[PDB]
């Protein structure tokens, strides 16, 4: 496995607004609890789920846990940056996997559901 992504940078610029407070409290933390939320609750462990191609594939991997620990950091400049990591989560699952697949129903259903979400922030 490589490392993590990083869940904190010292000389990236921190902020706080009210599109991300949004952005944890209710996006993620509502995605967090749909039932096919788990396989992208952590960063994916090739060791453990026999996947020994996955990090020779996924070049910028990203998973839910990864921007809840950004997003509780106060990682993020603003709300694009973290919905662009939600988009490089879901881009990913359909770039390692095949249309059909059971991972990547989940994916197109937590996308949907992320988009709807997403479609009316807060000002
Ligand atoms: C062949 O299997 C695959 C195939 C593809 C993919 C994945 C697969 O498997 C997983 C298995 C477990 C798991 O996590 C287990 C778990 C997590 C939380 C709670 C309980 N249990 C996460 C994943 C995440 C995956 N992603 C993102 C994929 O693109």
């Amino acid at each position: 496995n490589p490392p993590p992504p990083e869940t904190s940078n010292p000389n990236k610029p921190k902020r706080q607004t009210n599109q991300l407070q949004y952005l944890l409290r209710v996006v993620l933390k509502t995605l967090w609890k749909h039932q096919f939320a788990w396989p992208f609750q952590q960063p994916v462990d090739a060791v453990k789920l026999n996947l020994p191609d996955y990090y020779k594939i996924i070049k910028t991997p990203m998973d839910m846990g990864t921007i809840k620990k950004r997003l509780e950091n106060n990682y993020y400049w603003n709300a694009q940056e973290c919905i662009q990591d939600f988009n490089t989560m879901f881009t990913n699952c359909y770039i390692y996997n095949k249309p059909g697949d059971d991972i990547v129903l989940m994916a197109e259903a937590l996308e949907k559901l992320f988009l709807q979400k997403i479609n009316e922030l807060p000002t």
